């Protein structure tokens, strides 16, 4: 199942090339400030997904062409980064840094210095939880998303700037993943293939990026951990549109544009 | 104003030895999961502060040795801490804390078991914003700050794991409103271990000054109502064994003590 955050927090679900509203299903307030209402719908998913099957046919389904798409999670309690983590410890972004896939990554303008793109696989925890052992992962894991990791190269503020987080289109819930250890991910700079590799070539593994993260903190619903960039790491500027896709997880596009 | 939370996220004023429950006439709800009342409150104090101000003679007044106080904002968008920032004679620039580490003034600091390795005490005053803010001029610092608490910066010495491990951010016990204080630049500090004084110092002595670290951080994040800024600790930087009690006290803030217990 896909779940998608729409037009001002609207809570949806992601059937072909229509979003359904589970927003008045699932009891979400849209004018919720902090918004969290996927931290909600994520904490209650296992009791509310048969709710959202069994209702399907009688909710209103809008083309996804007529709807503004944004992040899923926009106040996570964290975001967990591991830095290289591809074949040929972790850090925190902050929510700040978050956008969707229709916002523009807004780069700073520092003449004399580049910002770099960073195609990652994002794991959306589904649970408090702590010192979780390895066999037991899958327990925790609500579902995945697509992120770039922008970084001003060169220092914890080089990650830190507002757009440096794009998380999206939507997240993809565990069960619709066959094996998140096989997935095929490319990053496009404009018409450019900078980017691509295989899950498979993780260095410290998806059970081991949790077992790692929750050894240190609790995890909670909604967390983002971005589990590393392969090689093609490199520069945009204004005009570039960065594309990412990630077998069974999903596919974004967002616009680059210089700061004033 | 000193603005708490108690009793799973009950909203109080602190009132001398007493704390008056505001959860009612805020329309804070304590059941709320993830729990934003406090960020809540703050995003709208300036229309509330009156309501208060108005509804405490009409109080019920609980003393504070019956109640738990808790962490005042239990899920910030941010914990922004800058390294260092003391002179002396009285880095990589600012990090982020995960608000997983957050700890109120009733809870332990809980120690890793780290053979070879020690857990250091911060002392720090805590800058609460109070507004959403970009880009804010250093002549504007005052308008996005809503008050300052106490704040442990609790670290293994040797990487940003070594800051993020549970109850490695203690804050409270209370928000001090920034009316109340009335210059944040001249506070006076202490850290106690046991009987023991560690750090001692004042404000006046910060390297990046109060609206320097609002403009640093601004420039960089958008701010928001209930984002904690740790800005630094002074000498004296030192261990904390099993038993040992942390009281940090800075003027016209607050005063806080925790335990500290070796973790299974
Ligand atoms: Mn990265
Ligand atoms: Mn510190």
């Amino acid at each position: 199942m896909r779940l998608a955050r729409f037009d001002g927090g609207r809570l949806g679900v992601v059937i072909g090339d229509e979003i359904a509203d589970i927003t008045a299903l699932t009891g979400a307030d849209p004018a919720q400030w902090p918004d969290m209402n996927m931290i909600r719908l994520i904490r209650d998913f296992e009791g509310l997904r048969g709710a959202i099957e069994a209702a399907l046919p009688g909710l209103a389904r809008i083309p996804l062409a007529q709807v503004s798409l944004e992040t899923p999670v926009p106040w996570p309690n964290k975001i967990i980064a591991y830095p290289v983590n591809y074949h040929a410890g972790f850090f925190l972004k902050p929510g700040s840094a978050l956008s969707g896939p229709t916002d523009p990554v807004v780069l700073p303008a520092v003449p004399g210095r580049e910002v770099h793109h960073e195609s990652e696989l994002a794991i959306i925890i589904g649970k408090t939880c702590r010192s979780v052992a390895r066999e037991d992962w899958k327990d925790v894991v609500f579902g995945y998303a697509c992120l770039l990791d922008m970084v001003v190269r060169g220092r914890v503020f080089r990650k830190a700037y507002d757009t440096f987080c794009p998380v999206g289109p939507w997240i993809t819930t565990a069960d619709a993943v066959n094996d998140p250890a096989t997935l095929d991910m490319k990053l496009w700079v404009n018409d450019d293939l900078r980017q691509k590799a295989n899950t498979r070539d993780l260095v410290l593994d998806i059970p081991g990026m949790i077992a790692t993260a929750s050894a240190v903190m609790t995890l909670q619903p909604g967390d983002i951990i971005a589990t590393g960039t392969p090689e093609g790491v490199g520069p945009v500027v204004d005009g570039d549109r960065i594309r990412i896709v990630i077998d069974q997880v999903g596919e974004m596009a967002v616009d680059v544009v210089q700061g004033q």
